[PDB]
C-alpha cells in the first residue's frame, strides 16, 4: 500500500471491521464500509475539481461527519487538510486561507454567508456537492514525514503547524500506549476537531481502535449528559471549562454516569475542586498537557497520581522526550526553573512558509513549549507560567501566575503586568476586579518581596474572552 | 532521546510506571526501575566486555529475566542481540554464531557445558558476571531502520532475519490497534521468547502497556493451569499443541479461567474441535498468522469471528498490506491460489549476509511468504499449503495438505509427496501410518481425479518430530 | 542551509563565483551575483502572488534566462517548475496545466495568443519579468532532495515525470563524474531546456561548475557555427540531426572549432557517416543514451571507446546500475534480448498522479525503460527497438527496426517505418510506409519481394503504403503514432 | 545495485575505464579491473574471516595499494575501515584498536613487531595480501549513504570521527565541483592516506574520475619532484611544510614542473613567501581550509582570489553551509569573532561511542570547528585562532596566534607557542615558550618588553622560558600538549 498515511485509515479499518459503527451525528451513523467509501468518493472528486499531491484544502464548519471525511479525502488524494476555526472573523478567515494557500474551501450550509465574503482563486463548494462517482480507494504515495495538515496557532499573526502523517500517527501510538482504549469505545467529541486534542487525543485513537466517535456540532451541557447515558459514552475530551459546565447543570446528580471508562482532560490544569467533584461522583480525570506542535500530547498525570501531585502536568508519553532547559539549552538542576522543551516522532515539520519564526524554537529536533516550569524528584513536571509574561525586576525573574495565584486567596479576577521602572528595568502591576485598599501588604506575606506588585489598579472587566489576554498590558 | 529502539524503552517505560511489576519468574519480581537499572548496567557492562555498535551479543537459555536484560541492554548499547534456539545441538549453535559472528555470548548455568564445547574468539560469560557499575541509561544513537536482533528461520541452512528496532514497534503497535490490553495486563509467556511470536505477540506490547510479563523456563500444562488461577493470568500466547496439552489435563475442568480476557494462538490454525472445546469453557481464541519476517504478525482472525470463518487465517493487521500474487506478481482474481505476500513497516530488512536469497523472497517491500492461499468475498484468507510442497501433474497443481486432510477422514497420521512419472512429470505418492487396503477408491469418491495419489505406501512412525517433516521426500 | 535543493544552487555559487558569467543570451549576460539577486527577487514575487509549498509553476517560452529564473525561483519558493513543450497547441498545453495544477503559468511575449485562449479560471498568466519583487534576500525554506523539482511530461496521453531535486543534483555528478568540465566551459544549448537531455546533460552540470551557459531561442546550424568560433564554445549538446544539418552547412570549412572540447549527443546514435564528417575535423562524440525518467542520464560511450564499439549505447553512469531483464524482471542469458531497467538516485519518484502506470514501470527503484537491447561480455549495451513497437506474428518476435534498417539499402527509400497490423492467421503482420526519394520511383511489389531476398518470411511486412512525409519529433525520431494514419 | 557506498565503486569504476590505471606504486600499478578483482577476492576473505556487517578491520601501514584495498573491502563486506596513525606506539594503537573494537588488522611487514606487542586475544592479525580468496565476483550487500564507512581518529583521548559512505561522496562532489579534475589525472599522494586531506581531497576524488594515484610510502621533497617531472603529475596535495622543503630543495630550478595543473595546499596559510616562490614557477596553490568531521572538505581560496584575500581560509564549497557564531549559537555582528560552525552532507555521523561529547559539538547538523574566525562582506572567512588556546585573563579574551604572530618578528624567533598558565589575579595569564635560533641569543625581558612596545599589557606574557625544540605534528603544527611541558 502506497498511501502510508491518514488517507489509508478507512480502508485499513474497513478490512478490519467494515460493520462496526464509525461515526454518530444527529441520526446519521456511518459504519467503517460507509466512511471508506464516502471518502474515496470525495478523493476522486477533489482530483476532478483539480486537486493535486501537495494541495490544500480548507474546511470551514463544525464537528460534523464532513470534516473526518473530508481529512481522509484529502490523505487520499495527496492534499494537506486545513480544518479552519470555524469561530474567527472574514479577516481572520481570509488570513489563514491565504498564508495556507487554500485551492478548495468545503463548508457547511451555515457558513455559506460569510464563505461568499471571502477574498477569487478559492473553489468555495458545500459539503457535499464535490464528492464524485468512483467509490474505489486511491493509494497515492504518502510517506509518513509528507504534511497531513495545516493548524493555526493564536504575538503576531497566526502560524500554521505542519503536522505530518507520521506527527498524528505517533501521537496515537503514544495514547494507546499511556491509555486503555478497546473494539468497544464509544468516544463523545464536544471539543472542537479543528484543535490538535480533540482530533489527536480522542477522535484519531478511537477510529483506530474500532470504536465509534460521536459527535456534537456544539458544546452543551444538558446534551452531553443525556448523550453519557443515552449512547453509554465510555470516553469523553474536555478542557476544564467543560467540565466546570457539565457538573454545574441541574442533571449532573440525575444522570447515570456508569458507562464512562475514561475521562481525558487538557488545554488546563484541572482546578482542586472541580477533580474533587468528579472524585467524589466515581470519576477520575487523566490529565493531558501538549499544544498544538507536538500533534499535540507530550505530558499525561495518570488516573492514580490525579490526587496525589496536584496541578502536576504529568511525565512524558512514552515515544516523547520532554526536559526543562535554560536559556543555555541545558537541562537545569532539579527543582530549579526552566522552559519545557519537546522532542519525538509526534513533534511537527515546522511552520508553513516561517523558516526563521521555525528556527527560533525548533533546533535538533527539540521545540521550545513557551512554557516555564520545574521537574520534581519523581521526573514530573510542574507548569508555573508562559515564558512571555515573565516580569524582569532588577535581573529577578517573576511569574504572574504565581504573584495572580496569591491574589486569588483574597476576598474575582486578576493579572500582574511588568511596567518600566527608573531604577529596577521592570516592576509589578496588579489590575483587579472586584471593596479595595492597598493590601499589597497581605501579597507581603505571602511572596518574596521582589516578587510583590509595587502598584495595584481596580476597574470594573478585564479582556476575560480567552474562556485572561495579555492584552491587559495595552491597559498598563 | 537518541535512542530511538527497544534500548529506550526500560527508560521510558521507568518514567511513566516506575513501581509497576514488569517480570515475574520463580521468585524473582522486576518493577520498571528496577528493569531500567539492571538495562543500564548490563549496557555499560557490554561496552567494557568490547561491545561496540553494530556488535552481535548472543543470549542461549530459556524464557528468563536475563533475555529480556540482554535485549534491551544490547540496544542500550547500539549491539544486534541474537535469541539462539536452546533445543539445537553444539553444530547448529556453532553455524548460528559463525553466521552472526556474535563477539559475545551470555548463557544460563545448565547450557555451562554445552557453551564450553563451542567452536574461540567468542567471549562466553555465564549471565550475571557481565554486568558493570554504573546504573545510569546509556543514549547511543539508534534510529528504528538500525537491526535490533537476528532471528534464525528453519531447505538451506537457517538465515538470519534482520527485524529493526522499527520492525518489532511496528509489529507491538499492530497489536495494540486489533487487541484490546490494559496496564494491568498479567501476560503468561510459556512459549519460547527466541522466537518472534512469544516475542513479538505479548511479551514486548505488555512491557509497551505497563503491564506483567509472568515467564516459565519451560512449557508444562500444570503450572500454566495453577499459573492462570494463583497469578489471575488475563493474557497467555501458545500454539495449537500447548492449547490442546492444556485442555487435556486432569485440571481442565478444576482449574480458575475467569482472569483470562485474551487467549492468543498462533503458529498454525486451531483445529475445529479444539476452538469448541474452549469455546465450551467460554474462552475464545483470537487466531494470529505471521512469519519471523514480518516481526511477526500479519494477519488476525478475531474472537468474533471465530466460529463465523473456520480455519480462516484472517484479515491484515493495520499498518501491514497483504494479497495473493501469482508467479506473475500481480493480484489474482478473487477465490483463485496464490502466495500470500506482505508488505509494511513491521517487515524485515533482509537476511544477514544474503542479499540474494533475500531478492528472490524480498522485493519493492513485499516478502514471499511460501504460502499458497485463497481470499474470499470479505478479504479473509485461507491457508491451503506450502508451495515448496505443491506437486506437479500433467501441468495442474496438486496441493499435498488439500490431499492429506481428505486421507485424515479415513479410519493416524499421513504424507502425500511428489514422484517422478514417465508421462506427467510428476504424480502423487501416499504415505500412511495405521488396516490397510487399496482405497484410494475412496479419494476417487473425494477428489478431482488428478489430485489423487497413484500409489500408497504403509509405514510404522513418519518424521512427526516438529510437534510432519519434507524429509518424507527422501523416503520416496 | 535548510534548502537542499536546485533552488539554492544560485546562492550556492554566488558565494564561489560571484563575478564570473552564468547565462548569456544575445546581449544579455547574467553573473552568478545577478542570477541569485534575480532569483531572489521572482521567488519572493511568487510568493505575494499566492505561491505557497508544493504549488505548480509553468514556464512556456523558448531557451531564454527566464527559464533558469523560473526554474530556480520555484525551488527557493518550495514550488514545483513545469517545463511546457512551447511548440504544442492548447488543446495539449491546456492538458499539460490541468495534470500538472499548475496555479502560475510564466510566458514570454511571443505566446501572449496561446497564454489567452488557454482553459484558465484558477491560473494566474504572467509575461516573464512582471514578478520581480524588491527584496533580494534568498529564501531558505526546508527543500529535501526527495521533494519534487519538477514535472517533464512525456511525449497514452502525456504522464509527469517526477525529477526530485535529489535526481537532477546526481544527474549532474553523473555528468562530472564522466565528462571533464572545468570552470571556464562555454557551453551552447541550441536544443530545448524542456528536455532533461539539454537541461541534465549540459545546462545544470555547466552553472555547478561555475561555466557559462550561452542560450539560444531556436537551433539554425548558420547561428551554432558563428556562435561556436565567436563565443569560443568549449561544449554542445545535440541529437544527430542536429550535427548533420550543423555539418552540411557552408560555412562549416570556414568555421574555426579548434575551440570546442567536448561534443555530447544523445537521443539515438551517431550514424558512421557523421562521426567521420566530425573525426576529419578533429571532433569526437560522447555518445549518451538516457531518458526522462533518468533525469536523464543512463549510458556513456566515451571518444576512446566509439571506434571498436560501433551502435553500442555504450556502459553505465557511475551512480546509476542498468541491466537487460526477462519479461519475468530476471537478468537474461548474456547476448539475449531484454528490456533496458535503470536503478540509480537518478530515476524519477514517479508519474504525477498516476500510481498504477507508476507502478506498471517502476517498482523496488528499478525503471522499465521500453528499450529492447542486449549486452555483451564488455558490458556494453546495443538498444535494438522499443518493447511497444514489437510485432508478434505467428507467436513470433518481429523487430521493426530490424526491417526499417534493411529497408534503407533498397535505392530511393529516403524514410521508412514498420508498423504491427491486426491480421487474423497471424494476430499481427508488418506494414512498411515509405517515403520516396523525390527523384525515385519504386514498385510496392519489388521492395516486399527484395525484404524476402534478405530476411526471413516472418519478418516482411505484407503491405507497403507510399507517403510525402512521416510524422517525425522536433529532433527527428518517427512517432509510430501513424499506427493512426495506416 | 543494493551497495551505494565506497564498497561499490571499484565495480562501478571497472564499467566504464577498465584498462585505466587506477593505482601506481612504484613498480606496481593496478587498472580499475585488476583493482575491483583484488577488492572482491580480498571482501570474500574478510567474510571467510568472520567479518560480518558493522564490524571493524584495521589497517596498519603507509600510503599503499593495500590502503585502498582495504577501504573498498570493508565496504564491499559492508564493515567499517579503522586506517591507524602508523606513527603511534603500540599503548596507543591499543587505545584505538580498543576503542574502536576492530576484529581484524592488516599490517604491511615493516609493522609486524609493534603488531606482536598489541593488547590482543580477538583481534585477528594479518599481514597484507593473505586474506586473497578465490572468488573474485563482487559482493553486493545493502549499504546506504548513511552507514558509516570509516572511523577516522582525532590527535582528551583520540575521539572516532565516524565519516559515512554518504559524507566522503559529498566531499568527493565538493571536490568535483570546485576543481577541475579530468580523467586523465596524475595525482600524487606523499601525504598520509589515514588523514582525511589525501584520502578525501585528492585520492578518491581521482578515483572517481578514472585518473591515477601515485602513491609514496613517506614523504621526501626530492622523490616528489624526480616523480612530478618523470610521471608528470598533474596534481598534489600538502601542508605549507611540504610544499616548503619542496621548494628548499636542490633540484627545484632543474626540475621541469610543467606538467602541475592543480596544487591543493591544506592544514595551514601558505605564507607570503610561499606564494611567491611558487608564482614565479608558474605555479599557483588552490588553499583548502576543512577538518576530519567535515570529511574534511569546507572552505576553498582558488588561485584566481589568493591576491587580495591574503591570509583568508576563502568560500564554503558548493553543498557545504559555513558561518561564525557566538558563543550562543547566534550567527555574530559581521567582522567580529565567533566560532565556525559547518553543515552539509560532508558533516560526520558523530563520535564512535561517545554520544555526549558529539551533542557538546554536533546539533541540528551543525559541528562546531573548535576555530576563532570573522567573516568578512565577501563572505571570505579569516581564522583567527583555535577556541580552546583563547587565554582568559581579567574576563578579557587573548588569541595566542596574535601574540606569536607578534613574537615572530623578534631577531632569532625560530618558533614559538603562547599557552595559558594560572594566576590568582587574572585567572590566567599568558607565559611564550620560544626556540632561539642556534646561531642567536636572547634576553627574555628585553623579548617580553619589545612585545609590550607592540601589544596591550593585557595580551602580553608574564613570562618566558626557552627550548631547543617544541612538540610539532607530522606536518608540524604545534601540539600545545605543552602545557603538559610548561
Ligand atoms: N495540562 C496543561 N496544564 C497546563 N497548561 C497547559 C496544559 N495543556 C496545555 N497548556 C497550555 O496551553 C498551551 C497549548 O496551547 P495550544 O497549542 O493552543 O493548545 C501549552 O503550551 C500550555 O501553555
Ligand atoms: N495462523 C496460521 N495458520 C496457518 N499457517 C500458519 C499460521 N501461522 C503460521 N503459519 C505457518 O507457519 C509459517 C511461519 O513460520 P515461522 O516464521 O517459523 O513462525 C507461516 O508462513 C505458515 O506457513
Ligand atoms: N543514444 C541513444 N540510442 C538509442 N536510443 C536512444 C538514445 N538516447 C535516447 N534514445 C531513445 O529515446 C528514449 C528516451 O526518450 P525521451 O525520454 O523522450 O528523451 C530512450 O528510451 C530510447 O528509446
Ligand atoms: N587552511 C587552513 N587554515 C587554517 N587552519 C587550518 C586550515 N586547514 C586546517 N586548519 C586547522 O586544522 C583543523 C583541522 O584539523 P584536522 O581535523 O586534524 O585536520 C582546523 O579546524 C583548523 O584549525
Ligand atoms: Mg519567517
Ligand atoms: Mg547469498
Ligand atoms: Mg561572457
Ligand atoms: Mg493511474
Ligand atoms: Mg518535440
Ligand atoms: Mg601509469
Ligand atoms: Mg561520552
Ligand atoms: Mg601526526
Amino acid at each position: 500500500m502506497r498511501n502510508q498515511g491518514l488517507g489509508s485509515w478507512p480502508v485499513r479499518r474497513a478490512r478490519m471491521s467494515p460493520h462496526a459503527t464509525a461515526v454518530r451525528h444527529g441520526g446519521t451513523a456511518l459504519t467503517y464500509a460507509e466512511l471508506s467509501r464516502r471518502v474515496a468518493r470525495l478523493a476522486h472528486g477533489l482530483r476532478e475539481a483539480g486537486v493535486r499531491p501537495g494541495d490544500r484544502v480548507a474546511y470551514l464548519g463544525p464537528n460534523h461527519p464532513a470534516y473526518l471525511e473530508t481529512l481522509f479525502a484529502c490523505g487520499q488524494a495527496g492534499a494537506v487538510f486545513v480544518p479552519l476555526n470555524f469561530r474567527l472573523g472574514v479577516p481572520e478567515l481570509d488570513h489563514a486561507l491565504a498564508d495556507s494557500g487554500a485551492s478548495v474551501l468545503i463548508h457547511t450550509p451555515e457558513h455559506a454567508e460569510t464563505v461568499a465574503a471571502l477574498a477569487d482563486r478559492l473553489l468555495r463548494v458545500p459539503a457535499g456537492e464535490l464528492e464524485a462517482a468512483d467509490d474505489e480507494p486511491l493509494d497515492l504515495p504518502v510517506g509518513l514525514d509528507d504534511v497531513c495538515l495545516l493548524m493555526y496557532t493564536s504575538t503576531g499573526r497566526p502560524k500554521g503547524a505542519m503536522l505530518t502523517h507520521g506527527n498524528l500517527t505517533w501521537n496515537c501510538v503514544n495514547v494507546l500506549v499511556e491509555t486503555d482504549l478497546a473494539s468497544d469505545e464509544r468516544a463523545l467529541v464536544a471539543a472542537p476537531l479543528f484543535h490538535a486534542a480533540a482530533l489527536g487525543m480522542v477522535c484519531l485513537p478511537t477510529l483506530l481502535k474500532g470504536g465509534t466517535v460521536i459527535l456534537h456540532s456544539a458544546f452543551d451541557p444538558g446534551a452531553v449528559l443525556s448523550a453519557v447515558e443515552q449512547e453509554r459514552v465510555t470516553l469523553v475530551f474536555g478542557v476544564p471549562t467543560m467540565y466546570q459546565a457539565i457538573a454545574a447543570h441541574p442533571r449532573w446528580r440525575s444522570t447515570d454516569l456508569s458507562s464512562l471508562r475514561t475521562l481525558l482532560c487538557g488545554g488546563a490544569p484541572v482546578p482542586a475542586d472541580l477533580a474533587g467533584r468528579y472524585l467524589d461522583r466515581g470519576l477520575a480525570f487523566v490529565q493531558g498537557y501538549g499544544m498544538t506542535e507536538a500533534a499535540p500530547g507530550v505530558l499525561v498525570l495518570d488516573r492514580a497520581h490525579v490526587a496525589e501531585k496536584i496541578g502536576s502536568a504529568g511525565v512524558p508519553s512514552f515515544f516523547t522526550d520532554v526536559r526543562v532547559a535554560g536559556p543555555s539549552g541545558e537541562p537545569v538542576p532539579p527543582g530549579e526553573k526552566g522552559e519545557i522543551v519537546v522532542s519525538g516522532p509526534n513533534v511537527m515539520k515546522g511552520y508553513w512558509g516561517r523558516p526563521e519564526a521555525t528556527a527560533e524554537v525548533l533546533r535538533d529536533g527539540w521545540f521550545r513549549s513557551g512554557d516555564v516550569a520545574t521537574v520534581d524528584g519523581d521526573g514530573y513536571f510542574h507548569v508555573v507560567d508562559r515564558l512571555k509574561d515573565m516580569i524582569i525586576s532588577g535581573g529577578e525573574n517573576i511569574y504572574p501566575a504565581e504573584v495572580e495565584n496569591e491574589l486569588y486567596g483574597y476576598p474575582e479576577a486578576c493579572a500582574v503586568i511588568g511596567v518600566p521602572d527608573p531604577r529596577w528595568g521592570e516592576v509589578g502591576k496588579a489590575v483587579v476586579v472586584p471593596d479595595g485598599a492597598e493590601l499589597l501588604a497581605w501579597l507581603r506575606t505571602r511572596l518574596a518581596g521582589y516578587k510583590v506588585p509595587k502598584s495595584v489598579e481596580f476597574t470594573d472587566r478585564l479582556p476575560t474572552t480567552g474562556s485572561l489576554k495579555g492584552e491587559v498590558r495595552r491597559r498598563f
